[PDB]
């Protein structure tokens, strides 16, 4: 019986941003004998860092479901598939943003500095040359006039919202590249499956797991409600 489990790479983890916090999580799940699937709306760049510091070597996905990154040889017709692209180039989404940047007043990762962002998000200046690697999409950090999200889904993109900012990808998002990944692992035997978010990028995952936890307040049909990460692994432990 396999057991998996998606978590975002966020405060609910890493408060601080350094990885050592995550540590006692990490340790405790892989006790519990579970196979730990970082689905973030981070770069690759970003969850590669915390992956090595953390020593989690399993597969993981990025920027809200944009890839699916699976180790070379992790499962037992030879694909030699390492990495599954769903959604759009950041290219794209910044020839659009760059329509919408002077009406809308956009700040994002492609037109502000690293000052900016540091100001913006409050990361440690050395994270932010991770996060600025972005391949799928793009991080809106703040508009002088509302009204663009319409326009970026009229024209066929995602707008998601996250913990604190919107995450403008396309053509996938977590739960669709969650499924995939879960189908490798079903071909392995039976596989049980949760999940724990805390924003919205988050939703489209609980309909493909079989068990939800929501850290914070923010309510789904689906979700159990705790107050920290702590408490999932003491929910999951009944």
């Amino acid at each position: 019986m396999i057991r998996l489990i998606f978590l975002d790479i966020d405060k609910t983890l890493i408060p601080g941003y350094e990885p050592d916090p995550a540590k006692p999580i990490i340790e405790e799940l892989k006790d519990m004998g579970f196979e730990i699937i970082f689905n973030s709306s981070k770069t690759r760049a970003e969850q590669e860092y915390y992956r090595k510091e953390l020593e989690v070597e399993t597969p993981f996905i990025s920027e809200n479901g944009s890839a699916i990154f699976i180790p070379k040889g992790y499962f037992p017709e030879v694909g030699n598939y390492i990495v599954i692209e769903l959604g759009i180039r950041v290219e794209k989404i910044r020839e659009e943003l760059k329509k919408l940047e002077n009406i809308y007043g956009l700040k994002y990762y492609g037109n502000s500095t690293k000052e900016e962002i540091e100001k913006f998000t409050g990361m440690p200046p050395e994270l932010v040359p991770l996060a600025m690697e972005r391949e799928y999409s793009e991080t809106i950090f703040e508009w002088s006039r509302d009204g663009w999200e319409e326009v970026l889904v009229e024209g066929g993109f995602k707008v998601t919202m996250g913990s604190r900012f919107y995450t403008v990808h396309g053509n996938s998002d977590k739960g669709k590249a969650a499924k995939i990944l879960l189908d490798f692992y079903k071909r392995l035997g039976q596989i049980e499956s949760y999940a724990v978010g805390d924003s919205y990028n988050d939703f489209p995952m609980f309909e493909v797991v079989d068990k939800v936890f929501i850290v914070g307040s923010l309510k789904h049909k689906k979700a159990q409600n705790v107050s920290s990460i702590i408490d999932v692994l003491e929910v999951i432990k009944h």
